[PDB]
């Protein structure tokens, strides 16, 4: 369910639009990256994540929860690769050195 080529610098932020319905773009920004960072520091367990993501999209009413969590780490390692332009060639020993996640195969 969507591969790690698919994913732009601006994924998450589409997906957000789309289901949610902000129109704003700030929000959207700050929303995108709130979510990003509750990822990166539950990377050791997907039950507690869940937990916080609830609480962030507002309940069964909207839920999206398990879109996230299946594609927790493809999303949070996705946009970084698209991110990073000027200082891209540091990003990219980054990804070599973290490499406790398993190994996402993918080249351009």
């Amino acid at each position: 369910s969507v591969p790690i080529y698919s994913i732009d610098e601006f994924f998450l932020q589409r997906k957000l639009r789309s289901e949610l319905g902000y129109k704003d773009t700030s929000v959207i920004q700050d929303l995108s990256e709130k979510i990003l960072n509750d990822i990166e520091t539950l990377e050791h367990n997907p039950v507690a994540l869940e937990q916080k993501l609830v609480d962030l999209l507002k309940f069964e009413n909207i839920s999206l929860a398990e879109f996230i969590l299946k594609n927790r780490s493809t999303i949070f390692w996705g946009i970084r690769l698209a991110k990073s332009t000027e200082n891209e060639i540091p990003n990219l020993i980054e990804k070599m050195v973290a490499k406790g996640l398993n190994d996402l195969v993918e080249q351009y």
